């Protein structure tokens, strides 16, 4: 069983968000944690995994905590060599640390999901997979573009991040104060017909909780990059 399309009344409307859209833009504008062939070295709470990942670019962190849907998922990846890709946040990000030759025995940055096994998850000959994104504006297919990934089974999160990064730079998806769009959702259609979507707009109100918004990625949902179909539905 897949997820039914969004009803008219459940989609978040940007006009109803009176906070600063820049806080949403932040999460997707050339913003992401990426690591290759790493293994967790610790755990804060039962549902999370701690990794030693330092962004050689900007160097804002050396420790990354990613929270999963439950202990079973965490245990599945805990001792495997994995690849990581996701959107991180700092506000309300906390977890005690104990190590040396790094930070002051403290945390650094947080995220949800974003984990894929490294072994057997890449294409031969170092090929990259192009994934097509069809964008619909007011029920009209205005533009289509491609994003790439080197993973066979990639997290929906990675594809979502790359799709929004493009849209932010090419269509001003999110601006500092607001957005030119009223509603927007990204829909994934799998080869087996299964479908699911994420609301691209912040919940109504004057504040945006980045931690709460990103939590949707904690299911570590992955899709076959070779066959998945993606659609972005926007309205002005
Ligand atoms: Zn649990
Ligand atoms: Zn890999």
């Amino acid at each position: 069983e897949s997820q039914p399309d969004p009803t008219p009344d459940e989609l978040h409307k940007s006009s109803e968000f009176t906070g600063t859209m820049g806080n949403m833009k932040y999460l997707y504008d050339d913003h992401y944690v990426s690591a290759t062939k790493v293994m967790s070295v610790d755990k804060f709470l039962a549902h999370d995994l701690i990794y030693n990942i330092s962004d050689k670019k900007l160097k804002n962190y050396d420790k990354v905590k990613t929270e999963l849907l439950n202990e079973d998922l965490a245990k599945k990846y805990k001792d495997e060599v994995v690849d990581v890709y996701g959107s991180n946040y700092y506000v309300n990000c906390y977890f005690s640390s104990k190590d040396n030759v790094g930070k002051v025995t403290g945390g650094k940055t947080c995220m949800y999901g974003g984990i894929t096994k490294h072994e057997g998850n890449h294409f031969d000959n170092g090929n990259l997979q192009n994934v097509l994104i069809r964008v619909y504006e007011n029920k009209r297919n205005t533009i289509s573009f491609e994003v790439q990934t080197d993973k066979k089974s990639v997290t929906a999160q990675e594809l979502d991040i790359k799709a929004r990064n493009f849209l932010i730079n090419k269509k001003n998806l999110y601006e500092f104060n607001s957005s030119p769009y009223e509603t927007g959702y990204i829909k994934f259609i799998e080869n087996n017909g299964n479908t699911f979507w994420y609301d691209m707009m912040p919940a109504p109100g004057d504040k945006f909780d980045q931690s709460k918004y990103l939590m949707m990625y904690n299911d570590n949902k992955t899709v076959d990059s070779k066959s998945v179909k993606i659609e972005v539905h926007l309205t002005t």
